[PDB]
């Protein structure tokens, strides 16, 4: 597939942890997502 490189701060730059549960924890959702941690 190449180098999908999805970074978890090794980069911070495009994250997909942290951000795609961010926005949604601002809005209201639980566990949605594996990494999401939101109560």
């Amino acid at each position: 597939h190449g180098e999908g490189t999805f970074t978890s701060d090794l980069s911070k730059q495009m994250e997909e942890e942290a951000v795609r549960c961010f926005i949604e924890c601002l809005k209201g959702i639980g566990h949605k997502y594996p990494f999401c941690h939101c109560r």
